[PDB]
């Protein structure tokens, strides 16, 4: 009676998620006509980026109304590039509907969605799409069984002359065919009956075994009622003990409403997950429309709300004079909201992704669903195209990051460049396009490498600053010795009190400042001991400034005779390529001045450890997926610095010097 469900539709790119979402919206009456991704007419993919790349860049909300029941379906993206939106959609749902292309089977995007859902403690259901494009359903079920585990087949495909035309409801022993956008009951083909009965028995047994009460009856001799089985089934799915497997296609228009009925029957309600109590909500995503402003998307996990109500938040009281349910980019006004509802809050400049909202006692960390986002690992130096852009780029980035916090903006300490980190070439491309939607043109470039300097031999020298400008003068005198070393260190070796200990901080600051720009090529210096072993001061003219200057003057003089050497960053790779996709990964590193460190070949997938310079893998994200059959992801992490091979070393030194 007036049930509610919040479900995240996830899965690998191209598994027919958005097409299924369109079919659901159309078949329920929420939409006049079902659009197509190819034509850019769907409810989910409305932003310029989504339509341009023909992929779900942003999670779309599809509020489904069916016979009084409500299913708030979140149509999430498929590519790992949009992990931010994917993980947020799962954080917002009480269960995951995982689409699996029949012709491809479980893919990388399937495993990632599945794992995040499992960690969030969410029930899982699988929907098999694209059976009309090919694939063997029965072999697919076996693969899902061996890969996912306790799957539970709900549907089997109905075939007519080799053509997929419908489905067979295993449990009820009924078949349905579709044609002209119409569902009709059909007979279970004679040749299929024995197999269908086998699946039915296995389904009955799988459900009975998860319920102690039913296992007692089945054993005691008592009868198992249909209502008893339904309850056991629902509870088993709620606890993640069974994973229903449905068959549906928005393109072929097969099993669409049946999938909705199954969602209501199999997946849990907000109450079965959080129980009843005061309002509890969370902003799981944010959209910043170029014209409409910021809109916050909230998931109400518990409680009820009416227009005029308010919620507490870390940012203070949040009034909601108007309640809106989102449907794509549109906000539909409602007169009330119950747990399970997904709401859209306009003019939400003060609400950000991750903020918890509540009434009553403030929730503690464990009471709210949370899925951490991996740090973005693809950097690109950012540059406004021109004048106006450079000026509007500040506000444009603010909006971009509010809407997509999976993107990180940083200022390289050494290089000084403004870097934007994303999760892939595609993610960054959408970021670029989005900035353009905000009226700003930018261009990317490979980040400048943060080269460093060091010394190879010991050297000593004096640094002295003595001048008199005005009333009093300044005096600083320092003797410095530089020693090559693995780690930087300041060593105060002053004796006889020739320099008071109070100038130690100033002297070190001077050494550090000068070290910001080496003598060899103007890069930061590292790996050296700075030893202050003698000097002098004047009680009258000595000061921190004088010694900082004296110390700096000494560093530059001394480093010039310590045999400078140019260093470069060196990272370690941890590639993950399939069985025969290893002879292509270890073949690529050779052109990148690499070095193998190990290879964990276990079963099918075998890890491939390595070590390679940073200057050689700045755009290795534009290659790995195209060599590991796309079923592999590269990993780059800082290891240590090293001397730039004499060849390049000289080359690089020349450039930096050439101009300034
Ligand atoms: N033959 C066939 N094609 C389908 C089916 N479902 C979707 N397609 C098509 O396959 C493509 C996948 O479409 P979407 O529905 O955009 O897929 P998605 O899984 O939502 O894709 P992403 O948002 O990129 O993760 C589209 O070009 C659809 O026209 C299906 O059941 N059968
Ligand atoms: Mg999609």
């Amino acid at each position: 009676g007036a049930m509610i469900r919040t479900v995240a539709l996830v899965g690998h790119a191209g598994s027919g998620k958005t097409t299924l979402t369109e079919a659901l919206l159309y078949k329920t009456g929420a939409k006049e006509r079902r659009g197509r991704v190819e034509e850019g007419t769907t409810t989910t993919d409305y932003t310029p980026e989504a339509k341009l790349h023909r992929t779900t860049v942003r999670t779309g909300v599809a509020p489904l109304l069916f016979r009084g029941h409500r299913v708030f379906l979140l149509d999430a993206p498929g590519y790992g590039d949009f992990v931010g939106e994917i993980r947020g959609a799962l954080e917002a749902a009480d269960a995951a509907l995982v689409a699996v292309s029949a012709e491809a089977g479980v893919q990388v995007g399937t495993e990632r969605a599945w794992t995040v859902a499992e960690r969030l403690g969410l029930p899982r259901m699988v929907v098999v799409t694209k059976l009309d494009k090919g694939g063997d359903y029965y072999a697919l079920l076996e693969d899902l069984r061996s890969t996912l585990g306790p799957i539970l087949p709900i549907d089997l495909p109905l075939y007519e002359g080799g053509k997929w035309v419908g489905l067979i409801d295993v449990f009820h022993g009924k078949a349905y065919r579709y044609e002209n956008g119409e569902e009709r009951e059909a007979e279970v083909p004679p040749e299929e009956r024995e197999r269908v009965q086998r699946f039915r028995q296995e389904v009955l047994e799988a459900i009975v075994e998860t319920d102690e009460g039913l296992l007692e009856k089945y054993l005691e001799g008592e009868e198992v009622t249909g209502e008893a089985l339904e309850k056991a089934f629902h509870e088993a799915v709620r606890r993640g003990l069974l994973y229903p497997v449905a068959l549906a296609s928005g393109e072929r228009e097969i099993g669409v409403l049946p999938l909705l009925e199954l969602i209501l029957e199999a997946l849990p309600s907000p109450t079965e997950r959080f129980g009843d109590g005061p309002p509890l909500a969370k902003v799981f995503k944010v959209q910043v429309d170029p014209f409409m402003g910021q809109v916050a998307y909230l998931r109400l996990y518990r409680g009820r709300l009416k227009p005029g109500d308010s919620l507490q938040s870390e940012a203070g009281q949040v009034r909601l004079p108007h309640l809106y349910v989102p449907m794509g980019k549109d906000l539909l006004e409602v007169e009330e909201a119950e747990a399970g509802f997904v709401l859209g809050v306009p003019k939400a400049e003060g609400l950000h992704r991750g903020m918890v909202l509540w009434q009553g006692e403030k929730p503690e960390s464990e009471e709210v669903p949370f899925a951490r986002l991996p740090d973005p690992n693809v950097p690109v130096a950012l540059h406004p195209k021109g004048r106006t852009d450079e000026a509007r780029l500040g506000e444009a980035l603010r909006k971009l990051l509010e809407e997509d916090p999976s993107l990180k903006l940083e200022r390289q300490e050494e290089t000084g460049e403004l870097l934007l980190w994303g999760h892939g070439e595609l993610h960054l491309a959408t970021a670029k396009e989005r900035l353009q939607d905000y009226g700003v043109e930018v261009e990317f470039s490979v980040p400048k490498v943060p080269y460093r300097e060091t010394i190879k031999k010991v050297a000593e020298g004096q640094g002295k600053y003595k001048k008199q400008t005005g009333g009093h003068g300044q005096y600083g005198d320092v003797w410095l010795r530089l020693e090559p070393a693995s780690e930087y260190g300041f060593e105060w070796r002053i004796t006889g009190g020739v320099i008071p200990s109070k100038y130690q901080e100033a002297i070190e600051e001077g050494i550090k400042e000068a070290a910001k720009k080496g003598v060899l090529a103007g890069f930061p210096v590292m790996g050296f001991k700075a030893i202050v072993y003698n000097g002098s001061y004047h009680e009258v003219d000595s000061s921190d400034l004088a010694f900082q200057i004296a110390a700096s003057l000494a560093f530059k003089k001394v480093m010039a005779e310590a045999h400078p050497v140019l260093l470069e960053p060196i990272y370690r790779l941890k590639v993950l390529a399939p069985q025969e996709r290893v002879g292509d990964v270890l073949s690529d590193l050779q052109a990148r001045r690499g070095r193998i460190l190990g290879m964990e070949q276990e079963g099918a997938l075998s890890v491939v450890h390595a070590e390679v310079p940073l200057a050689e893998v700045l755009e290795y994200y534009k290659a790995l997926p195209g060599l590991t059959g796309g079923a592999g992801a590269y990993t780059l992490e800082f290891s240590h610095y090293a001397e730039v091979p004499p060849h390049l070393a000289q080359r690089i030194v020349q450039e930096r010097a050439q101009e300034g």
